[PDB]
């Protein structure tokens, strides 16, 4: 039966789901590992034991333990990104769409979720992979991974709790698809892994650690790069938070075992609770328990590893959306509300940009200020408003995203940039909001396709055009078809596209003038400071 | 006789005239202080005597002995700025324009000539105070003082070169004018004193210190203020380039009364000579010895007395020309040439921000050109040129003007702001330049009146224009007729005009973002690290 695959860990039975007036098959709830619980809360993670019989793939699993947002209750703008379904620490599973008839050997995706590595399911709405699964005839696979302390508390020199866990199940996801994707139909040396926000930035750390390089062949990156100040810590800074979590949940902190019993101990929701209150500045787009750099997932320091050219060398498919900045400035800074325009006084502005930058000296943050300040309107409220949007979206995703494709593409096999600039037409957030962090993902999953989603005819066809893109460039390593071409990115032309409604337009040097302050200017400064 | 004066000093003989078809009266080359030759070189000035017999002021006065600009031999760009009469340390003259017939009490004017005070003289074609005088029927005067090492060598403690010497000749001609110029037919009560670049700093400084204020009562500044990073030196400064002067003569350098009496035997030509010798840096726009903050003639800090209002209040009409730093490149940058377009490479851009701004590290280096580099270009000739050329007038003459406004608006009495934007038909200097320091003055002077000189009929009604706004303000304390109204400037507002050929138009704001950034935030960059 099409339905009913055999793995080297065993058989599974599948189910059978329509999609836009025909049907595909899907392998939901497949386990890759033994469930980290108990003892095994914070260790890396155990390859599954293989079972007999047939396992039951017809559902979705559960939801890693994580932080719910309830910043707006009912809100569905907010609530589509929680987990729905239970949430459990037995959570490592991965979800497969395969077109009908099943393929021989075709192109592979495999989704990466990435909520500030705080946060992610692989079961959201905007993850249902059938459409283009179906569309473009591609084996699309979304695996899921720990998040929170679960996943990236860090207490390096410790075998207990080394931190990185939550890339490590990544990997072994990976490791699975590698290992059995030709059963379902997929080409295992044709896996394309993709991912934003933090599933982008896991993505970058899959091709930068040598353990995980030679388990794909290509690789997207859509809001999110390896080397965001978000994406990891110093193994001190991760001992530090660990530590403080343990203070926060009363516990003995004599030894690295003492501390990792009690947490241990602590009911999921407990940790969950206490979570944000070890950060280390009073900031935005920080997020408490992430990755690592140990000296082994990642040898070295990513900076060190992009300049030399260690990592794995391929195509890569990247880019970022228009106002990455504005959610995390509505969740955070003073003056943003959902329901306003959210004009930015003066003083709100500065309390914004010392949000934005927490790790910066007074000179830093007047550094800032002033680039970031029309001195000819310095009070007009939409353009302190827009000015701290783009503060948070350069510093956070976009600057971070093109010092990596720069310093990649030097060594690279091919890079292809995008600018998504589209505000889609039945958005629940406000305008002032523009082209939000994450929304370009609706796209990339052909959400618009879908009548009942009330989307334009327009945004159809950019879905169509965004989904063939993206598969071209798994299954070729070029998003174009062999139309208008999307031209390769090179470190001297610096060239990439904008995507959206409008005939595309091609452009050079992506915010250029912001990412020089960023990553050459503000860097030198503070450290000359 | 109408040309015959009985001063308080002795009686003095003119001449008549011609000018514009018509005559007035001109007394030229009288004196007002005894000659700082000899054992007096470095001293403060000393009044004239009083003569018997009658002072024959029919004929322009020796020129201060300076440096002279033969960078290009022949070319009236640059030699109409050369002293035009004998150099001589016997220099202190006064030159007098009386409207025929002579009036009786009637509105004076006082030009301070200022070529980084190394340079000028008050006998220069376009100092010609006849066409103003005879058209506005004011009583123009025109000071000198002495200039280079004469007039500011400074061996602070000692009594025999205690700095500041050439400001205090100015001083001692105001005086002068404020005694004798009622028998001119001059109002001593209504006396503006109006200057351009070091002239323009000399004004503020005697709007500033305590021992010039009662001497004068409205003051104009053109492309130049007090402030200026050009235009003062600590005390230790003017010591180290005194000694330094007297190390490129062969000096006895054991004391004071050692290195001043060496200096006091050599030929002029010889401090001339070794004069651009002693500057600390490498640089452009900077010049040996200049006013020095000793507490007597500067009681504190420029800064402090800014801040604290301790200055003359009154009202003042000052502003700046749209390409202030262009001469400065010409003179002295790699890359910039008379006779091209100076189109300049990414390289010699650099050189020319380390030239620009001397005392800056490489953080501030990098901070300049960062705010001045059009990064989606960062190759264009012309950008790399125009950008240099705007580095060095906001850093030298804009920005330290922009700064003094605003803290003199704080207590002042009434301020008028322009922005001189014409370039004239007739210049013989490469387009490139465009609106070249000093080159408003002709206008000022009312030379394009003059019709063998070829302006055209819109710069003639500009240049009556202009002399009407400066002779109403001086006469008045506002430049507009009891037309189209210059707005004064508030701390609120901060209005201004442009001066040109063009229907007038009022703006805001003069290049308050580069300026916040030269006045603000480079300074505390520099301070921190
Ligand atoms: C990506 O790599 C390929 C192969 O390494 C590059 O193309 C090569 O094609 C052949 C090998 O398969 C060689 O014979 C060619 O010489 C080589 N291409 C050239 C002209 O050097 C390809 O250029 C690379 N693409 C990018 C964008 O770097
Ligand atoms: C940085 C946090 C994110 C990102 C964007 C949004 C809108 C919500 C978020 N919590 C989230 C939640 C679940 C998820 O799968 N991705 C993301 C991406
Ligand atoms: C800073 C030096 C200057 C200024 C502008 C020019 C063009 C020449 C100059 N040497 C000069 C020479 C004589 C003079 O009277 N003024 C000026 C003003
Ligand atoms: C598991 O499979 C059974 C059929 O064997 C069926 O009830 C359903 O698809 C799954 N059970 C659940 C989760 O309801
Ligand atoms: C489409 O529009 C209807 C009615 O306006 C609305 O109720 C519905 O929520 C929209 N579609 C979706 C995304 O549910
Ligand atoms: C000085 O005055 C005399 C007349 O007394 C006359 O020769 C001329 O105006 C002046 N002399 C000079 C400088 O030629
Ligand atoms: C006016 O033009 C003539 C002829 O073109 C030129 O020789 C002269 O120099 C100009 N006028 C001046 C400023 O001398």
């Amino acid at each position: 039966s099409e339905l009913l695959v055999n793995t080297k860990s065993g058989k599974v039975m599948g189910t059978r789901v329509p999609v836009l007036s025909s049907h595909i098959s899907a392998f939901l709830g497949i386990p890759f590992a033994e469930p980290p619980v108990g003892n095994m809360r914070f260790r890396r993670p155990e390859p599954k034991k293989p079972w007999s019989g047939v396992w039951n793939a017809s559902t979705y699993p559960n939801n890693c333990q994580q932080y719910v947002d309830e910043q707006f209750p009912g809100f569905s703008g907010s609530e589509m990104w929680n987990p729905n379904r239970e949430m459990s620490e037995d959570c490592l599973y991965l979800n497969i769409w395969v077109p009908s008839p099943r393929p021989k050997s075709t192109t592979v995706m495999v989704w990466i979720y990435g909520g500030g590595f705080y946060s992610g399911s692989s079961t959201l709405d905007v993850y249902n992979g059938k459409y283009l699964a179906y569309t473009e005839e591609v084996v699309l696979v979304s695996l899921s991974y720990r998040v929170g302390a679960f996943g990236f508390l860090a207490l390096h020199g410790s075998q207990e709790a080394p931190g990185n866990v939550g890339l490590l199940d990544q990997r072994m996801a990976l490791q699975w698809v590698h290992d059995n994707i030709q059963f379902f139909g997929g080409d295992p040396k044709t896996v394309t892994i993709f991912g934003e926000s933090a599933g982008g930035a896991s993505v970058g750390m899959h091709i930068l650690s040598p353990g995980s390089r030679d388990l794909f062949r290509r690789a997207i990156l859509q809001s999110g790069s390896p080397n965001c100040p978000w994406a990891s810590v110093s193994v001190a800074e991760g001992r530090r938070r660990a530590v403080e979590l343990g203070r926060n949940l009363n516990c003995n902190l004599n030894s690295d075992e003492e501390l990792i019993h009690c947490l241990r101990e602590k009911k999921p929701q407990e940790l969950i609770d206490v979570e944000w209150n070890v950060l280390p500045f009073d900031s935005i787009f920080r997020f408490s328990f992430v990755p690592v750099i140990d000296g082994e997932f990642f040898p070295t320091s990513l900076e060190s590893m992009l300049n030399s050219g260690n990592f794995k060398k391929t195509q890569i498919l990247l880019g970022v959306n228009k106002d990455e900045g504005s959610f995390f400035l509505l969740y955070g800074a003073p003056g943003f509300s959902k329901d306003s325009e959210s004009k930015i006084s003066r003083e709100d502005f500065m309390s914004g940009v010392k949000l934005s930058v927490p790790h910066a000296n007074d000179l830093g943050l007047d550094a800032v200020t002033l680039q970031y300040t029309d001195w000819m309107d310095d009070n007009n409220g939409i353009k302190n408003r827009d000015g701290l949007d783009d503060i948070v979206g350069d510093h956070n995703v976009i600057c971070p995203l093109m010092h990596f494709v720069n310093k990649y593409t030097k060594f690279g096999n091919g890079t292809y940039l995008y600018f998504f600039n589209h505000r889609a037409s039945n958005l629940v957030w406000p305008e002032w909001m523009g082209v939000i962090h994450g929304y370009e993902i609706e796209f990339v999953f052909g959400l618009p396709l879908v009548k009942e989603l009330n989307y334009t005819a327009e945004e159809e066809a950019l879905s169509r055009r965004i989904m063939h893109y993206w598969a071209t460039f798994a299954k070729t390593g070029n998003p174009n078809e062999p139309e208008s071409k999307w031209p390769l990115f090179t470190t001297k032309e610096q060239k990439f596209i904008d995507l959206n409604t409008e005939p595309m337009k091609v452009h050079q040097r992506l915010r250029v003038q912001m990412c020089v302050f960023w990553n050459q200017f503000l860097p030198k400064l503070l450290n000359a400071t």
